[PDB]
């Protein structure tokens, strides 16, 4: 079908940390993989942690070539979590936030987690230390089209 | 300098000819293969070729994800040919055309250059027929920042 043959990718980098500890960094890199336009209206994309007692855990996107006002994040509990997750952030984009044109993409997407008490990333699912000098394949971020699985593998029991 | 640490890169994919033989066709992908964000307004791209006794030759932009309206092309003549160039093709954009980010690209850029008689493109330095089933790196194009060469090497004797 038209909308099995649709297809993205996401490449990712993790971010810095200090000394408070309280903020997750990672930026994405969305490219569309197939032969059709993709909108980003269409796109979500997951990023799964343990959010370590923290019960309010706050979404930034700190920059995006067609505007930070076109990112969405909301961050959810998972009431039956599973390795490496009791958490997500779901990222999507705004109804006018554009289209990736075939073999497109939109370049880095930089963004925040902010919890009021010390984030261990280590014991969260998507964290990927590995893939902090270069952007790579970071198969435990998940991403969808119109909610349907294109990229990664979700977190699960 | 903040300039010379300006980066792109073009990807290239040979088009189809029939019959008529009077249609240059190819696609170009531009991605910002640096650390800051670059204006597509500030990007040109030549595709450099023999005109084969066309006078007129006039460019047209099939499709881009920002649309169509934001892609210039002007043909022009060189007074002094060079190997596979006695004319190029140079593209470019509007002020209004958006911005790529780091590792961000445009996708396909599909274009055809149109005579009123027949082109044989076997001699045109920026044609590539291996590059026809796939984007490939076609630096027989050449890409430029604010004027600066960036991407590719000029047809030149
Ligand atoms: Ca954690
Ligand atoms: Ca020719």
């Amino acid at each position: 079908t038209p909308d099995a043959n649709a297809s993205i990718s996401v490449s990712y980098k993790c971010g810095v940390k200090d000394g408070t500890k309280n903020t997750i960094r990672a930026t994405i890199n969305i490219k569309n993989t197939g032969t059709t336009p993709v909108n980003l209206s269409d796109i979500k994309v997951r990023y799964w942690f343990t959010s370590d007692g923290n019960e309010q855990n706050n979404f930034v996107c700190d920059y995006a070539a067609f505007g930070t006002d076109k990112v969405k994040g909301i961050v959810k509990k998972i009431e039956n979590s599973v390795p490496g997750a009791d958490t997500y952030c779901e990222i999507s984009f705004t109804e006018d936030a554009g289209r990736l044109a075939p073999g497109g993409s939109t370049g880095t997407i930089p963004f925040r987690i902010e919890g009021a008490a010390e984030y261990d990333q280590t014991d969260d699912y998507s964290y990927n230390s590995e893939m902090s000098d270069d952007f790579g394949d970071n198969t435990k971020i998940t991403a969808y089209i119109k909610d349907k699985l294109k990229y990664g593998v979700e977190a699960a029991a």
